[PDB]
């Protein structure tokens, strides 16, 4: 069909802090899987135009990316880290519901997923 807005990622009214949590998720863990060989399908909404899947927002409802986890961050939009945390996590899920076990975008999902894990491992 049409591609639905991208999510919401700026609101001026929700009140703002800066966290060590959300500062690492921004300079951490967001540039770390940006830079990751495997980030490029996951650094923007999914285009279901473009890439002709009619089907993908009939699927996923909660669509989910790294291009749109950077500007909440970068916006302050995030509260809590676990909404960020949930974020990537709604990402990495949607690319599992969509496709299937063993596909190249499941495994390069998988990695990252990882890679996340790894980095959240030491969120301070
Ligand atoms: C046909 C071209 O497709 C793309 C182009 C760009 C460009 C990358 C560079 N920037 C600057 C512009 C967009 C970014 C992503 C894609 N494709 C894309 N994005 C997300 C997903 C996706 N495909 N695919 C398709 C596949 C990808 C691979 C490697 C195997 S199958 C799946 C299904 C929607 C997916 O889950 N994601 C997140």
């Amino acid at each position: 069909s049409m591609n639905p807005p991208p999510p919401e990622t700026s609101n001026p009214n929700k009140p703002k802090r800066q966290t060590n949590q959300l500062q690492y998720l921004l300079r951490v863990v967001l540039k770390t899987l940006w830079k990751h060989q495997f980030a490029w399908p996951f650094q923007q909404p999914v285009d279901a135009v473009k890439l002709n899947l009619p089907d993908y927002y009939k699927i996923i409802k909660t669509p989910m990316d790294m291009g749109t986890i950077k500007k909440r961050l970068e916006n302050n939009y995030y509260w809590n880290a676990q909404e960020c945390i949930q974020d990537f996590n709604t990402m990495f899920t949607n690319c599992y519901i969509y496709n299937k076990p063993g596909d190249d975008i499941v495994l390069m999902a998988e990695a990252l997923e990882k890679l996340f894990l790894q980095k959240i491992n030491e969120l301070p």
